[PDB]
């Protein structure tokens, strides 16, 4: 049967978890997506010849530390944890994210990937090396992007999808 694989998209309101997400989907960069809304979106893609099914959350709102979304996020298999690289505050973001999928997952071992997005504008904040560095310190791979050139939209999905493979 054709695997399905259940990726979750975190970070900061605003560094482009939408936009990365529709790119992936629908191939076309959306710079206006309605902040608010969270949704799951599937994809049939071929990853290393392999068909499968991609299930992309794309969240969105409010911190809420409910059983009922714990339970929810919990049904991820792996997650992208997104900052954007003009914008130190959702950088300072990204541990917040990591701890808590660490624990609605109660592993030190859950797929991740850190996602720098926004590397087509000129506004950097972020250095590289730094990001790097702070995958570095997670061990899990660093991914450049951006939604607006489709720079890095596969490598971070399928990448997910690898580190998804191994950890089974
Ligand atoms: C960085 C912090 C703290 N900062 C002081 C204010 C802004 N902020 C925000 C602002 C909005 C959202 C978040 C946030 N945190 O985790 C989560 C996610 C979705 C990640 C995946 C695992 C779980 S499990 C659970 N219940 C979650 C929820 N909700 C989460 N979303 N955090
Ligand atoms: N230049 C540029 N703008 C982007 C990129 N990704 C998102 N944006 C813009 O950043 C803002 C927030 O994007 P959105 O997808 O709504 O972010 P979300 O809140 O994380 O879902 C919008 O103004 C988008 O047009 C990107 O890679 N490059
Ligand atoms: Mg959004």
């Amino acid at each position: 049967g054709m695997t399905e694989y259940k990726l979750v998209v975190v970070g900061a309101g605003g560094v482009g978890k939408s936009a990365l997400t529709i790119q992936l989907i629908q191939n076309h960069f959306v710079d206006e997506y309605d902040p608010t809304i969270e949704d799951s979106y599937r994809k049939q893609v071929v990853i290393d010849g392999e068909t499968c099914l991609l299930d992309i959350l794309d969240t969105a709102g409010q911190e809420e530390y409910s059983a009922m979304r714990d339970q929810y996020m919990r049904t991820g298999e792996g997650f992208l944890c997104v900052f954007a690289i003009n914008n130190t505050k959702s950088f300072e973001d990204i541990h917040h994210y990591r701890e808590q999928i660490k624990r609605v997952k109660d592993s030190e071992d859950v797929p991740m990937v850190l996602v720098g997005n926004k590397s087509d504008l000129p506004s950097r904040t972020v250095d590289t090396k730094q990001a790097q560095d702070l995958a570095r310190s997670y061990g899990i791979p660093f991914i450049e992007t951006s939604a607006k050139t489709r720079q890095g939209v596969d490598d971070a999905f399928y990448t997910l999808v690898r580190e998804i493979r191994k950890h089974k």
